[PDB]
DNA sequence: AAACTATGCATGCTCTACTGCTTCTGATCTAGTCGACT
């Protein structure tokens, strides 16, 4: 007796690893809007990999999610307060 | 003394092979587009 259930695994080295765990915990729409508004209102680029500046190119890295809510301006959400 | 035949040379045509140069074809590879996923 078996099912089949998928499986996804994905790698990122530990200064990747916070942009990482948000980029991949998050659900579609909140990470859709997070990046809208990391683009539009601070100008600043978000992705899966780190946050970066068009005008200074030097990367944001940190060593834990809670600093890129922080520099983004934001108040922190736990993962369970990110559903859409 | 005369006729036949052995021996050789010069030349054109043809099969057969071999070496080298050039060109064509099969095989090994990056850009554009659509689509899948997360």
């Amino acid at each position: 007796s078996w099912k089949a259930v998928r499986v996804d695994l994905v790698v990122a080295p530990v200064s990747q690893f916070p942009f990482a765990l948000l980029g991949w915990t998050g659900s579609k729409l909140f990470q859709r809007e997070l990046r809208r508004f990391s683009r539009k209102e601070k100008g600043l680029w978000l992705n899966s990999h780190g946050l970066f500046d068009p005008e200074q190119k030097t990367f944001f890295q940190a060593a834990s999610e809670e600093d890129i809510f922080r520099h983004l301006g934001l108040e922190y959400l736990p993962p369970e307060q990110r559903n859409a």
